[PDB]
């Protein structure tokens, strides 16, 4: 695939979905020249209000992030250079994984779960495939295709801004260790933020290191502490998330390994989950 370049005419942001520090999120309208047809797009607007440089030049890497598809991730649509950054996608009008199961908790039942955790690593994988670090793996940023099928969103995106040592600013609860402390990203560090995904998962959107304070956080793990088994795991579902936090990046497993151990466990999901 090849990410179209869009003139500012033929996009219009008509309401404000969600703002983080990787930009704000629009519901918006693609509007092709002369076709009289306006498309549902969603669009993210990037804004360095830190450094104030332009986004007037399309590089490398945001070419990168528009060559990719797969069922499992949203692909990048297109982008408009400018003094901000617009990315364009489809719109997924269904939301975020997140949102869903802290709705719908137990209700959803251990086959869904399970499934999920295959598709967002067979997500994963590919990327991994095509070289693409994701750098912000996590539930709210996986949303639902589909009520059955979910889709990895926001990959490549925290790489279009440059680091600021100025004096919060990123996802510390989900990090790598080695990203905390020395700002490498990996694929083996989106395997950390892949298993602090699942787990959110399996607690229905439980927050990670629910009552702690953000400074603590490395030093905890670094003392060895994790996130606490959920209720509905057993044993094995808990071991596959624990190998994802191991501080050394060799012992984490592969996303191939992953989605493999998902796989076998999505044919028999009450004898890993236990739902009341
Ligand atoms: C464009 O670029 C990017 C966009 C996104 N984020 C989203 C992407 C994508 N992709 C796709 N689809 C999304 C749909 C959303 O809202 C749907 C449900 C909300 N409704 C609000 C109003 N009420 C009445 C009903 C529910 C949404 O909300 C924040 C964000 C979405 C990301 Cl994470 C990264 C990049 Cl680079």
């Amino acid at each position: 695939v090849l990410a179209r370049i869009f003139k500012e005419t033929e996009l219009r942001k008509l309401k404000v979905l969600g703002s983080g520090v990787f930009g704000t999120v629009h519901k918006g309208v693609w509007i092709p020249e002369g076709e009289s047809i306006k498309i549902p797009v969603c669009i993210k607007v990037i804004e360095d209000k830190s450094g104030r440089q332009s986004f007037q030049a399309v590089t490398d890497h945001m070419l990168a992030i528009g060559s990719l598809d797969h069922a499992h991730i949203v692909r990048l649509l297109g982008l408009c250079p400018g003094s901000s950054l617009q990315l364009v996608t489809q719109y997924l009008p269904l939301g975020s994984l997140l949102d869903h199961v802290r709705q719908h908790r137990g209700a959803l039942g251990p086959q869904l779960l399970l499934n999920w955790g295959v598709q967002i690593a067979k997500g994963m994988y590919y990327l991994e495939e095509h070289g693409m670090v994701h750098r912000n793996l996590a539930a709210r940023n996986v949303l639902l295709k589909s009520p059955s099928q979910v889709q990895v969103a926001d990959f490549g995106v925290a790489d279009l801004l440059p680091p600021d040592d100025k004096q919060a600013k990123t996802p510390i609860k989900w990090m790598a260790l080695e990203s905390i402390h020395f700002g490498k990203y990996t694929h083996q560090s989106d395997v950390w933020s892949y298993g602090v995904t699942v787990w959110e998962l399996m607690t229905f959107g439980a927050e990670p290191y629910a009552g702690l304070r953000l400074a603590e956080v490395p030093d905890l793990l670094e003392k060895g502490e994790r996130l606490a088994q959920p209720q509905i795991c057993t044993i094995d579902v808990y071991m596959v998330m624990v190998k994802c936090w191991m501080i050394d990046e060799n012992i984490r497993p592969t996303f191939k390994e992953l989605a493999n151990e998902f796989t076998r466990m999505a044919r028999d999901p009450p004898r890993y989950l236990v739902i009341k």
